[PDB]
């Protein structure tokens, strides 16, 4: 939906999911 952090705001939870996935992707 809306991300306060990195200026991101999409109406698709996949986007955030990708953010968390990629962000959490790194050790
Ligand atoms: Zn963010």
């Amino acid at each position: 939906y809306k991300c306060e952090h990195c200026p991101q705001a999409f109406g698709d939870e996949r986007e955030l999911q990708r953010h968390l996935d990629l962000f959490q992707g790194h050790k």
